[PDB]
């Protein structure tokens, strides 16, 4: 079901993993407010003075999910199960995706978002997410709640921060 008794199994019905074939994307966070300027012959310079960046990290969306991470080219392994939160960290001007364990609440998994992220959705209670050169995935009983953070992350990223929506309804 959706609540009370909801299943994450089976891994066998979930789509197989894949090595990251996409070129590793850049993290906007590392720059915050800076761009890769060129030299003499190749000279790209954007600049664009963003006036005062940062307030706090705003949580954007939260859903109960189980976290998979793919080993080399083809194995989904359980690293954590719990609840997920999509966070917009405006001080760093980036976004953070954080998975927090339901049992501990420790939060031991983060993924720092890129500036050109497209979301991968097989959709079978299962989403696939891209890392540095590793593949990570989200597994959940509710695609509805899943679409919400999945859409929000990818949509907001494309719109650029015009939302500080804390929770989905």
């Amino acid at each position: 079901g959706s609540e009370s008794r909801f299943y994450f199994h089976p891994i066998s019905d979930l789509p197989p993993p894949e090595p990251y074939v996409q070129t590793t994307k850049s993290y906007p966070s590392k720059l915050a407010r800076n761009e890769s300027r060129g030299g003499l012959v190749p000279r790209g310079s954007g600049g664009s003075l963003f006036s005062f960046l940062g307030k706090k990290c705003v949580t954007m969306s939260s859903a109960v999910v189980q976290l998979y991470a793919a080993d080399r080219n083809c194995m989904w392994s359980k690293k954590c199960s719990g609840v997920a939160c999509l966070v917009k960290d405006n001080p760093q001007r980036s976004y953070f995706l954080r998975i927090f364990d339901i049992k501990d609440g420790k939060l031991l998994w983060e993924q720092e978002l890129y500036n050109n992220f497209v979301y991968n959705s097989p959709r079978g209670y299962f989403h696939t997410f891209a890392g540095d050169t590793c593949q990570v995935a989200l597994n959940f009983a509710n695609e509805e709640e899943a679409k919400k953070f999945r859409k929000a992350v990818t949509d907001l990223l494309g719109r650029r921060q015009r939302k500080s929506e804390k929770r989905r309804d």
